[PDB]
Protein backbone atom coordinates (compact mmCIF):
# COMPACT_ATOMS: atom_id res chain seq x y z
CA UNK A 1 0.00 0.00 0.00
CA UNK A 2 3.24 1.73 -0.46
CA UNK A 3 2.76 4.76 -3.76
CA UNK A 4 5.85 5.83 -5.69
CA UNK A 5 8.59 7.80 -4.46
CA UNK A 6 10.41 9.96 -7.06
CA UNK A 7 10.77 10.33 -10.60
CA UNK A 8 11.01 12.51 -14.02
CA UNK A 9 7.59 11.95 -14.31
CA UNK A 10 6.35 10.32 -10.60
CA UNK A 11 3.09 8.79 -12.06
CA UNK A 12 0.69 7.34 -9.48
CA UNK A 13 -1.48 4.30 -9.00
CA UNK A 14 -3.61 5.19 -11.78
CA UNK A 15 -6.63 2.90 -12.84
CA UNK A 16 -7.74 3.60 -16.03
CA UNK A 17 -9.74 0.97 -17.50
CA UNK A 18 -11.67 -1.89 -15.69
CA UNK A 19 -14.32 -2.96 -13.74
CA UNK A 20 -17.30 -5.87 -14.38
CA UNK A 21 -18.94 -5.19 -17.44
CA UNK A 22 -22.24 -7.55 -17.24
CA UNK A 23 -20.77 -9.78 -14.99
CA UNK A 24 -21.58 -11.53 -11.19
CA UNK A 25 -24.96 -12.22 -12.33
CA UNK A 26 -27.40 -14.12 -11.09
CA UNK A 27 -29.47 -15.45 -13.56
CA UNK A 28 -32.55 -18.06 -13.37
CA UNK A 29 -34.19 -17.48 -16.96
CA UNK A 30 -37.28 -19.59 -17.84
CA UNK A 31 -38.01 -20.45 -21.88
CA UNK A 32 -37.73 -18.11 -24.53
CA UNK A 33 -35.60 -14.99 -22.81
CA UNK A 34 -32.91 -12.76 -24.07
CA UNK A 35 -30.46 -11.20 -22.19
CA UNK A 36 -28.08 -9.42 -25.45
CA UNK A 37 -25.03 -7.13 -24.19
CA UNK A 38 -22.88 -5.03 -26.33
CA UNK A 39 -20.40 -2.19 -25.73
CA UNK A 40 -18.93 -0.25 -28.14
CA UNK A 41 -14.70 0.30 -28.34
CA UNK A 42 -12.80 1.43 -25.16
CA UNK A 43 -9.97 3.69 -24.93
CA UNK A 44 -8.09 3.49 -21.38
CA UNK A 45 -5.17 5.31 -21.08
CA UNK A 46 -3.20 8.43 -22.58
CA UNK A 47 -3.46 9.04 -26.21
CA UNK A 48 -2.71 11.88 -28.43
CA UNK A 49 1.14 12.44 -27.09
CA UNK A 50 -0.37 12.85 -23.83
CA UNK A 51 2.06 12.79 -20.56
CA UNK A 52 5.18 13.84 -22.47
CA UNK A 53 8.29 15.77 -21.09
CA UNK A 54 9.78 18.58 -22.83
CA UNK B 1 -3.15 3.38 1.65
CA UNK B 2 0.02 5.56 0.94
CA UNK B 3 0.18 7.50 -2.03
CA UNK B 4 3.28 9.33 -4.19
CA UNK B 5 5.87 11.12 -2.61
CA UNK B 6 7.25 13.16 -4.86
CA UNK B 7 7.99 13.71 -8.86
CA UNK B 8 7.97 15.91 -11.93
CA UNK B 9 4.51 15.52 -12.31
CA UNK B 10 3.42 13.98 -9.12
CA UNK B 11 0.13 12.32 -10.42
CA UNK B 12 -2.02 10.33 -7.84
CA UNK B 13 -4.22 8.05 -7.37
CA UNK B 14 -6.36 8.96 -10.09
CA UNK B 15 -9.84 6.64 -11.26
CA UNK B 16 -10.18 7.73 -14.71
CA UNK B 17 -12.80 4.37 -15.83
CA UNK B 18 -14.55 1.87 -14.17
CA UNK B 19 -17.41 0.65 -12.10
CA UNK B 20 -20.34 -1.54 -12.53
CA UNK B 21 -22.09 -1.58 -16.16
CA UNK B 22 -25.04 -4.02 -16.13
CA UNK B 23 -22.80 -6.18 -13.23
CA UNK B 24 -23.78 -7.90 -10.17
CA UNK B 25 -27.99 -8.74 -11.02
CA UNK B 26 -30.55 -10.77 -9.33
CA UNK B 27 -32.73 -11.81 -12.42
CA UNK B 28 -35.81 -14.41 -12.33
CA UNK B 29 -37.05 -13.81 -15.80
CA UNK B 30 -40.33 -16.09 -16.64
CA UNK B 31 -41.18 -16.76 -20.42
CA UNK B 32 -40.32 -14.55 -22.77
CA UNK B 33 -38.47 -11.19 -21.69
CA UNK B 34 -35.62 -8.98 -23.45
CA UNK B 35 -33.01 -7.31 -21.39
CA UNK B 36 -30.98 -5.69 -23.70
CA UNK B 37 -27.74 -3.28 -23.07
CA UNK B 38 -26.02 -0.82 -25.51
CA UNK B 39 -23.21 0.91 -24.50
CA UNK B 40 -21.19 3.38 -26.43
CA UNK B 41 -17.95 4.49 -26.90
CA UNK B 42 -15.91 4.87 -23.40
CA UNK B 43 -13.04 7.23 -23.31
CA UNK B 44 -10.82 6.89 -19.63
CA UNK B 45 -7.69 8.92 -19.51
CA UNK B 46 -5.97 11.80 -20.94
CA UNK B 47 -6.20 13.10 -24.47
CA UNK B 48 -5.59 15.93 -27.36
CA UNK B 49 -1.97 15.77 -26.10
CA UNK B 50 -2.85 16.15 -21.89
CA UNK B 51 -1.12 16.51 -18.61
CA UNK B 52 2.22 17.22 -20.71
CA UNK B 53 4.95 19.13 -19.63
CA UNK B 54 6.62 22.25 -21.19
CA UNK C 1 -5.67 6.95 3.49
CA UNK C 2 -3.40 9.09 3.24
CA UNK C 3 -2.73 11.23 -0.38
CA UNK C 4 0.25 12.40 -2.13
CA UNK C 5 2.64 14.38 -0.31
CA UNK C 6 4.57 16.47 -3.30
CA UNK C 7 5.29 17.02 -7.03
CA UNK C 8 5.40 19.12 -10.03
CA UNK C 9 1.65 19.21 -10.75
CA UNK C 10 0.46 17.20 -7.39
CA UNK C 11 -2.64 15.58 -8.61
CA UNK C 12 -4.62 13.67 -5.66
CA UNK C 13 -7.59 10.97 -5.84
CA UNK C 14 -9.46 12.07 -8.34
CA UNK C 15 -12.33 9.96 -9.46
CA UNK C 16 -13.31 10.77 -13.22
CA UNK C 17 -15.95 8.38 -13.97
CA UNK C 18 -17.33 5.51 -12.86
CA UNK C 19 -20.63 4.09 -10.76
CA UNK C 20 -23.36 1.35 -11.42
CA UNK C 21 -24.20 1.89 -14.80
CA UNK C 22 -27.90 -0.53 -14.79
CA UNK C 23 -26.09 -2.85 -11.88
CA UNK C 24 -26.90 -3.77 -8.31
CA UNK C 25 -30.71 -4.33 -9.43
CA UNK C 26 -33.35 -7.20 -7.97
CA UNK C 27 -35.36 -8.27 -10.85
CA UNK C 28 -38.47 -10.55 -10.90
CA UNK C 29 -39.88 -10.17 -14.22
CA UNK C 30 -42.80 -12.25 -15.58
CA UNK C 31 -44.04 -13.15 -18.87
CA UNK C 32 -43.64 -10.47 -21.34
CA UNK C 33 -41.52 -7.78 -20.29
CA UNK C 34 -38.67 -5.44 -21.81
CA UNK C 35 -35.70 -3.63 -19.91
CA UNK C 36 -33.45 -2.45 -22.46
CA UNK C 37 -31.00 0.06 -21.46
CA UNK C 38 -28.60 2.64 -23.65
CA UNK C 39 -25.91 4.23 -22.80
CA UNK C 40 -23.68 7.46 -24.68
CA UNK C 41 -20.43 7.96 -25.24
CA UNK C 42 -18.88 7.98 -22.02
CA UNK C 43 -15.45 10.32 -21.79
CA UNK C 44 -13.94 10.44 -18.08
CA UNK C 45 -10.42 12.08 -17.67
CA UNK C 46 -8.49 15.26 -19.25
CA UNK C 47 -9.06 16.33 -22.87
CA UNK C 48 -7.81 18.62 -25.42
CA UNK C 49 -4.45 19.28 -23.70
CA UNK C 50 -5.97 20.30 -20.12
CA UNK C 51 -3.44 20.33 -16.77
CA UNK C 52 -0.62 20.86 -19.16
CA UNK C 53 2.47 22.74 -17.41
CA UNK C 54 3.89 26.07 -19.33
CA UNK D 1 3.01 -3.59 -1.46
CA UNK D 2 5.81 -0.95 -2.33
CA UNK D 3 5.90 1.01 -5.16
CA UNK D 4 8.77 2.14 -7.60
CA UNK D 5 11.88 4.36 -6.05
CA UNK D 6 12.57 6.33 -8.56
CA UNK D 7 14.04 7.06 -12.37
CA UNK D 8 14.14 8.91 -15.13
CA UNK D 9 10.26 8.20 -15.74
CA UNK D 10 9.27 7.10 -12.61
CA UNK D 11 6.31 5.58 -13.94
CA UNK D 12 4.15 3.75 -10.87
CA UNK D 13 1.21 0.86 -10.69
CA UNK D 14 -0.77 2.19 -13.99
CA UNK D 15 -3.54 -0.30 -14.55
CA UNK D 16 -4.68 0.14 -18.03
CA UNK D 17 -7.20 -2.39 -19.16
CA UNK D 18 -8.65 -5.14 -17.11
CA UNK D 19 -11.60 -6.57 -15.29
CA UNK D 20 -14.44 -9.42 -15.73
CA UNK D 21 -16.44 -8.68 -19.41
CA UNK D 22 -19.19 -11.21 -18.50
CA UNK D 23 -17.74 -13.30 -16.03
CA UNK D 24 -18.07 -14.92 -12.90
CA UNK D 25 -21.57 -15.78 -13.69
CA UNK D 26 -24.44 -17.78 -11.88
CA UNK D 27 -26.82 -19.05 -14.96
CA UNK D 28 -29.82 -21.30 -14.63
CA UNK D 29 -31.32 -21.51 -18.19
CA UNK D 30 -34.53 -23.70 -19.02
CA UNK D 31 -35.59 -24.40 -22.87
CA UNK D 32 -35.03 -21.50 -25.53
CA UNK D 33 -32.74 -18.95 -24.42
CA UNK D 34 -30.24 -16.60 -25.75
CA UNK D 35 -27.55 -14.95 -24.14
CA UNK D 36 -25.03 -13.06 -26.55
CA UNK D 37 -22.35 -10.91 -25.40
CA UNK D 38 -20.38 -8.18 -27.91
CA UNK D 39 -17.57 -5.83 -27.02
CA UNK D 40 -15.56 -3.34 -29.42
CA UNK D 41 -12.09 -2.99 -29.96
CA UNK D 42 -10.19 -2.25 -27.12
CA UNK D 43 -7.18 -0.09 -26.78
CA UNK D 44 -5.24 0.11 -22.84
CA UNK D 45 -1.89 1.87 -22.73
CA UNK D 46 -0.11 4.61 -24.21
CA UNK D 47 -0.70 6.02 -28.07
CA UNK D 48 0.21 8.36 -30.50
CA UNK D 49 3.69 8.57 -29.19
CA UNK D 50 2.74 9.49 -25.20
CA UNK D 51 5.10 9.86 -22.33
CA UNK D 52 7.25 10.59 -24.01
CA UNK D 53 10.34 12.11 -22.69
CA UNK D 54 12.21 15.43 -24.73
CA UNK E 1 6.20 -6.66 -3.52
CA UNK E 2 8.78 -4.53 -4.01
CA UNK E 3 8.89 -2.42 -7.07
CA UNK E 4 11.68 -1.39 -9.48
CA UNK E 5 14.36 0.70 -7.61
CA UNK E 6 15.90 3.46 -10.97
CA UNK E 7 17.00 3.59 -14.17
CA UNK E 8 16.68 5.06 -17.32
CA UNK E 9 13.28 5.41 -17.65
CA UNK E 10 12.34 3.68 -14.16
CA UNK E 11 8.89 1.80 -15.73
CA UNK E 12 6.77 0.47 -13.04
CA UNK E 13 4.21 -2.63 -12.41
CA UNK E 14 1.88 -1.59 -15.38
CA UNK E 15 -1.23 -3.90 -15.91
CA UNK E 16 -1.94 -3.17 -19.67
CA UNK E 17 -4.30 -5.70 -20.92
CA UNK E 18 -6.21 -8.25 -18.47
CA UNK E 19 -9.19 -10.23 -16.60
CA UNK E 20 -11.42 -12.10 -17.54
CA UNK E 21 -13.27 -12.47 -20.94
CA UNK E 22 -16.39 -14.77 -20.45
CA UNK E 23 -14.69 -16.67 -17.96
CA UNK E 24 -15.36 -18.20 -14.45
CA UNK E 25 -19.15 -18.84 -14.85
CA UNK E 26 -21.57 -21.44 -13.53
CA UNK E 27 -23.62 -22.92 -16.23
CA UNK E 28 -26.83 -25.24 -15.99
CA UNK E 29 -28.54 -24.79 -19.50
CA UNK E 30 -31.49 -26.60 -20.46
CA UNK E 31 -32.55 -28.17 -23.89
CA UNK E 32 -31.86 -25.00 -26.43
CA UNK E 33 -29.86 -22.19 -25.56
CA UNK E 34 -27.59 -20.16 -27.16
CA UNK E 35 -24.61 -18.40 -25.00
CA UNK E 36 -22.44 -16.44 -27.83
CA UNK E 37 -19.61 -14.45 -27.33
CA UNK E 38 -17.66 -12.25 -29.51
CA UNK E 39 -14.40 -9.73 -28.85
CA UNK E 40 -13.07 -7.52 -31.01
CA UNK E 41 -9.56 -6.48 -31.64
CA UNK E 42 -7.49 -6.09 -28.29
CA UNK E 43 -4.36 -3.33 -28.31
CA UNK E 44 -2.35 -3.63 -24.42
CA UNK E 45 0.89 -1.69 -24.62
CA UNK E 46 2.91 1.39 -25.64
CA UNK E 47 1.69 2.15 -29.86
CA UNK E 48 2.77 4.82 -32.38
CA UNK E 49 6.49 5.63 -30.96
CA UNK E 50 5.20 5.63 -26.98
CA UNK E 51 7.35 5.75 -23.70
CA UNK E 52 10.40 6.95 -26.70
CA UNK E 53 13.55 8.93 -24.73
CA UNK E 54 14.54 11.71 -27.62
CA UNK F 1 -43.63 1.45 -60.36
CA UNK F 2 -46.41 -1.42 -59.65
CA UNK F 3 -47.14 -2.26 -56.07
CA UNK F 4 -48.22 -5.68 -55.21
CA UNK F 5 -51.56 -7.33 -56.42
CA UNK F 6 -53.30 -9.05 -53.52
CA UNK F 7 -52.73 -11.62 -51.33
CA UNK F 8 -53.77 -12.84 -47.70
CA UNK F 9 -51.97 -9.78 -45.75
CA UNK F 10 -51.33 -7.68 -48.62
CA UNK F 11 -48.01 -5.62 -47.76
CA UNK F 12 -47.13 -2.93 -49.56
CA UNK F 13 -43.92 -1.13 -50.38
CA UNK F 14 -43.03 -0.62 -46.63
CA UNK F 15 -39.34 1.48 -45.60
CA UNK F 16 -38.31 0.55 -42.14
CA UNK F 17 -35.18 1.79 -41.74
CA UNK F 18 -32.65 3.55 -43.89
CA UNK F 19 -31.45 6.84 -44.74
CA UNK F 20 -27.78 8.36 -45.00
CA UNK F 21 -26.22 8.27 -41.16
CA UNK F 22 -23.14 10.59 -41.22
CA UNK F 23 -22.74 10.15 -44.83
CA UNK F 24 -22.83 12.47 -48.09
CA UNK F 25 -20.24 14.73 -46.56
CA UNK F 26 -17.80 17.49 -47.85
CA UNK F 27 -15.08 17.73 -45.45
CA UNK F 28 -12.21 20.34 -45.51
CA UNK F 29 -10.27 19.44 -42.31
CA UNK F 30 -7.33 21.43 -41.01
CA UNK F 31 -4.89 20.90 -38.60
CA UNK F 32 -6.22 19.53 -35.56
CA UNK F 33 -10.40 18.70 -35.65
CA UNK F 34 -12.68 15.65 -33.98
CA UNK F 35 -15.57 14.76 -36.01
CA UNK F 36 -17.01 11.76 -33.85
CA UNK F 37 -19.93 10.32 -34.28
CA UNK F 38 -22.09 7.92 -32.39
CA UNK F 39 -25.49 5.47 -33.04
CA UNK F 40 -27.55 3.71 -30.52
CA UNK F 41 -29.79 0.57 -31.51
CA UNK F 42 -31.79 0.83 -34.81
CA UNK F 43 -34.81 -1.63 -35.21
CA UNK F 44 -36.28 -1.66 -38.08
CA UNK F 45 -39.17 -4.04 -38.90
CA UNK F 46 -42.26 -4.96 -36.87
CA UNK F 47 -41.59 -6.67 -33.54
CA UNK F 48 -43.51 -8.48 -30.46
CA UNK F 49 -45.30 -10.20 -33.13
CA UNK F 50 -46.96 -7.95 -34.59
CA UNK F 51 -48.90 -8.11 -38.45
CA UNK F 52 -49.72 -11.45 -37.29
CA UNK F 53 -53.19 -13.50 -38.43
CA UNK F 54 -55.38 -14.73 -36.71
CA UNK G 1 -41.24 -2.39 -61.46
CA UNK G 2 -44.08 -4.98 -61.21
CA UNK G 3 -44.92 -6.54 -57.13
CA UNK G 4 -45.81 -9.69 -56.31
CA UNK G 5 -49.31 -10.70 -57.54
CA UNK G 6 -50.77 -13.12 -54.86
CA UNK G 7 -50.55 -15.56 -51.95
CA UNK G 8 -51.02 -16.77 -48.31
CA UNK G 9 -49.28 -13.50 -46.84
CA UNK G 10 -48.81 -11.98 -50.20
CA UNK G 11 -45.69 -9.98 -48.81
CA UNK G 12 -44.25 -6.57 -50.92
CA UNK G 13 -40.99 -4.87 -51.65
CA UNK G 14 -40.37 -4.43 -47.93
CA UNK G 15 -37.04 -2.33 -47.65
CA UNK G 16 -35.96 -3.14 -43.59
CA UNK G 17 -32.49 -2.54 -43.22
CA UNK G 18 -30.16 -0.29 -45.19
CA UNK G 19 -28.52 2.81 -46.45
CA UNK G 20 -25.28 4.42 -46.10
CA UNK G 21 -23.75 4.47 -42.89
CA UNK G 22 -20.70 6.77 -43.25
CA UNK G 23 -20.12 6.57 -46.81
CA UNK G 24 -19.94 8.75 -49.73
CA UNK G 25 -17.76 11.10 -48.11
CA UNK G 26 -15.40 13.85 -49.32
CA UNK G 27 -12.87 14.29 -46.99
CA UNK G 28 -10.01 16.73 -47.19
CA UNK G 29 -8.23 16.07 -44.14
CA UNK G 30 -4.57 17.71 -42.72
CA UNK G 31 -1.78 16.78 -39.92
CA UNK G 32 -3.85 15.97 -36.63
CA UNK G 33 -7.50 15.03 -37.53
CA UNK G 34 -9.98 12.25 -36.17
CA UNK G 35 -13.11 11.16 -37.32
CA UNK G 36 -14.41 8.01 -35.70
CA UNK G 37 -17.53 6.48 -36.10
CA UNK G 38 -19.52 3.79 -34.32
CA UNK G 39 -22.59 2.30 -34.47
CA UNK G 40 -24.67 -0.04 -32.40
CA UNK G 41 -26.12 -2.91 -33.05
CA UNK G 42 -29.08 -3.23 -35.83
CA UNK G 43 -32.05 -5.45 -36.08
CA UNK G 44 -33.79 -5.20 -39.41
CA UNK G 45 -36.90 -7.55 -40.23
CA UNK G 46 -39.81 -9.57 -38.31
CA UNK G 47 -38.62 -10.64 -34.86
CA UNK G 48 -40.55 -12.25 -32.11
CA UNK G 49 -42.96 -14.29 -33.93
CA UNK G 50 -43.93 -11.45 -35.90
CA UNK G 51 -46.00 -12.30 -39.42
CA UNK G 52 -47.14 -14.80 -38.45
CA UNK G 53 -50.50 -17.21 -39.58
CA UNK G 54 -53.12 -18.59 -37.66
CA UNK H 1 -38.91 -6.56 -62.88
CA UNK H 2 -41.51 -9.13 -62.17
CA UNK H 3 -42.15 -10.35 -58.78
CA UNK H 4 -43.40 -13.36 -57.42
CA UNK H 5 -46.85 -15.25 -59.12
CA UNK H 6 -48.52 -16.53 -56.04
CA UNK H 7 -47.74 -19.48 -53.29
CA UNK H 8 -48.85 -20.43 -49.25
CA UNK H 9 -47.01 -17.74 -48.36
CA UNK H 10 -46.05 -14.63 -51.43
CA UNK H 11 -42.77 -13.43 -49.76
CA UNK H 12 -42.10 -10.51 -51.79
CA UNK H 13 -38.73 -8.46 -52.81
CA UNK H 14 -37.71 -7.98 -49.45
CA UNK H 15 -34.51 -6.33 -48.63
CA UNK H 16 -33.86 -6.89 -45.04
CA UNK H 17 -29.96 -5.63 -44.70
CA UNK H 18 -27.64 -4.06 -46.58
CA UNK H 19 -26.33 -0.57 -48.07
CA UNK H 20 -22.67 1.33 -48.16
CA UNK H 21 -21.36 0.86 -44.49
CA UNK H 22 -18.20 3.20 -44.45
CA UNK H 23 -17.75 2.77 -48.58
CA UNK H 24 -17.01 4.75 -51.51
CA UNK H 25 -15.48 7.35 -49.65
CA UNK H 26 -13.01 10.16 -51.40
CA UNK H 27 -9.92 10.44 -49.04
CA UNK H 28 -7.00 12.87 -48.96
CA UNK H 29 -5.10 12.67 -45.75
CA UNK H 30 -2.26 14.37 -44.67
CA UNK H 31 0.65 13.18 -41.51
CA UNK H 32 -1.35 12.31 -38.25
CA UNK H 33 -5.07 11.22 -39.17
CA UNK H 34 -7.37 8.53 -37.72
CA UNK H 35 -9.99 7.51 -39.24
CA UNK H 36 -11.84 4.67 -37.02
CA UNK H 37 -15.00 3.16 -37.58
CA UNK H 38 -16.64 0.15 -35.33
CA UNK H 39 -20.16 -1.37 -35.80
CA UNK H 40 -22.00 -3.45 -33.52
CA UNK H 41 -24.00 -6.93 -34.33
CA UNK H 42 -26.47 -6.65 -37.46
CA UNK H 43 -29.21 -9.06 -37.77
CA UNK H 44 -30.89 -8.78 -40.78
CA UNK H 45 -34.19 -11.58 -41.57
CA UNK H 46 -36.80 -12.90 -39.58
CA UNK H 47 -35.88 -14.35 -35.98
CA UNK H 48 -37.57 -15.74 -33.03
CA UNK H 49 -39.96 -17.91 -35.02
CA UNK H 50 -41.13 -15.12 -37.20
CA UNK H 51 -43.25 -16.02 -40.75
CA UNK H 52 -44.42 -19.15 -39.41
CA UNK H 53 -47.58 -21.32 -40.82
CA UNK H 54 -50.05 -22.81 -38.21
CA UNK I 1 -36.23 -10.64 -63.94
CA UNK I 2 -38.96 -13.03 -63.42
CA UNK I 3 -39.73 -14.64 -60.13
CA UNK I 4 -40.92 -16.98 -58.88
CA UNK I 5 -44.20 -18.91 -59.92
CA UNK I 6 -45.50 -20.83 -57.46
CA UNK I 7 -45.06 -23.33 -54.38
CA UNK I 8 -45.92 -24.71 -50.75
CA UNK I 9 -43.91 -21.28 -49.29
CA UNK I 10 -43.33 -19.57 -52.56
CA UNK I 11 -41.00 -17.50 -51.00
CA UNK I 12 -39.05 -14.50 -53.49
CA UNK I 13 -36.03 -12.26 -54.19
CA UNK I 14 -35.58 -11.67 -50.73
CA UNK I 15 -31.54 -10.12 -49.95
CA UNK I 16 -30.67 -10.74 -46.46
CA UNK I 17 -27.08 -9.86 -45.87
CA UNK I 18 -25.04 -7.68 -48.44
CA UNK I 19 -23.61 -4.71 -49.40
CA UNK I 20 -20.26 -2.85 -49.39
CA UNK I 21 -18.51 -2.97 -45.97
CA UNK I 22 -15.54 -0.35 -46.19
CA UNK I 23 -15.31 -1.09 -49.88
CA UNK I 24 -14.88 0.75 -53.25
CA UNK I 25 -12.86 3.76 -51.63
CA UNK I 26 -10.34 6.05 -53.22
CA UNK I 27 -7.75 6.75 -50.60
CA UNK I 28 -4.73 9.25 -50.74
CA UNK I 29 -2.88 8.71 -47.33
CA UNK I 30 0.64 10.85 -46.28
CA UNK I 31 3.44 9.76 -43.62
CA UNK I 32 1.49 8.44 -40.46
CA UNK I 33 -2.36 7.31 -41.10
CA UNK I 34 -4.39 5.18 -38.82
CA UNK I 35 -7.84 3.71 -40.81
CA UNK I 36 -9.13 0.92 -38.62
CA UNK I 37 -12.31 -0.70 -39.37
CA UNK I 38 -14.35 -3.32 -37.09
CA UNK I 39 -17.68 -5.23 -37.25
CA UNK I 40 -19.43 -7.30 -34.91
CA UNK I 41 -21.37 -10.59 -36.05
CA UNK I 42 -23.42 -10.61 -38.39
CA UNK I 43 -26.42 -12.68 -38.91
CA UNK I 44 -28.97 -12.73 -42.34
CA UNK I 45 -31.49 -15.29 -42.75
CA UNK I 46 -33.86 -16.74 -40.82
CA UNK I 47 -33.74 -18.11 -37.22
CA UNK I 48 -35.27 -19.68 -34.52
CA UNK I 49 -37.11 -21.74 -36.18
CA UNK I 50 -38.56 -19.34 -38.68
CA UNK I 51 -40.99 -19.61 -41.76
CA UNK I 52 -41.88 -22.97 -40.54
CA UNK I 53 -45.14 -24.68 -42.13
CA UNK I 54 -47.28 -26.12 -39.27
CA UNK J 1 -33.97 -14.40 -65.36
CA UNK J 2 -36.55 -17.32 -64.99
CA UNK J 3 -37.40 -17.80 -60.98
CA UNK J 4 -38.60 -21.67 -60.05
CA UNK J 5 -41.78 -22.90 -61.12
CA UNK J 6 -43.39 -24.59 -58.42
CA UNK J 7 -42.60 -26.98 -55.44
CA UNK J 8 -43.34 -28.30 -51.71
CA UNK J 9 -41.52 -25.02 -50.46
CA UNK J 10 -40.84 -23.30 -53.60
CA UNK J 11 -38.08 -21.40 -52.53
CA UNK J 12 -36.59 -18.41 -54.89
CA UNK J 13 -33.40 -16.33 -55.49
CA UNK J 14 -32.47 -16.02 -51.91
CA UNK J 15 -29.06 -14.20 -51.46
CA UNK J 16 -28.12 -14.66 -48.06
CA UNK J 17 -24.67 -12.89 -46.89
CA UNK J 18 -22.42 -11.57 -49.75
CA UNK J 19 -21.21 -8.13 -50.53
CA UNK J 20 -17.69 -6.67 -50.78
CA UNK J 21 -16.09 -6.64 -46.93
CA UNK J 22 -12.79 -4.21 -47.68
CA UNK J 23 -12.50 -5.07 -51.43
CA UNK J 24 -12.31 -3.12 -54.48
CA UNK J 25 -9.81 0.29 -53.09
CA UNK J 26 -7.83 2.36 -54.52
CA UNK J 27 -4.93 3.04 -52.15
CA UNK J 28 -1.85 5.69 -52.40
CA UNK J 29 -0.26 5.19 -48.74
CA UNK J 30 2.80 6.60 -48.40
CA UNK J 31 5.57 6.22 -45.22
CA UNK J 32 4.05 4.38 -41.91
CA UNK J 33 0.26 3.77 -42.35
CA UNK J 34 -2.32 1.09 -41.19
CA UNK J 35 -5.12 0.34 -42.29
CA UNK J 36 -6.27 -2.50 -40.30
CA UNK J 37 -9.62 -4.47 -40.82
CA UNK J 38 -11.30 -7.35 -38.41
CA UNK J 39 -14.96 -8.80 -39.17
CA UNK J 40 -16.58 -11.07 -36.90
CA UNK J 41 -18.21 -14.29 -37.56
CA UNK J 42 -20.79 -14.24 -40.18
CA UNK J 43 -24.09 -16.41 -40.57
CA UNK J 44 -26.12 -16.37 -43.19
CA UNK J 45 -28.61 -19.13 -44.52
CA UNK J 46 -31.05 -20.82 -42.26
CA UNK J 47 -30.49 -21.57 -38.60
CA UNK J 48 -32.33 -23.58 -35.68
CA UNK J 49 -34.62 -25.35 -37.58
CA UNK J 50 -35.64 -23.07 -39.98
CA UNK J 51 -38.07 -23.48 -42.82
CA UNK J 52 -39.30 -26.49 -41.60
CA UNK J 53 -42.59 -28.78 -43.03
CA UNK J 54 -44.38 -30.06 -40.71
Amino acid sequence: GYGNQGGGYGGGYDNYGGGNYGSGNYNVFGNYNQQPSNYGPMKSGNFGGSRNMG
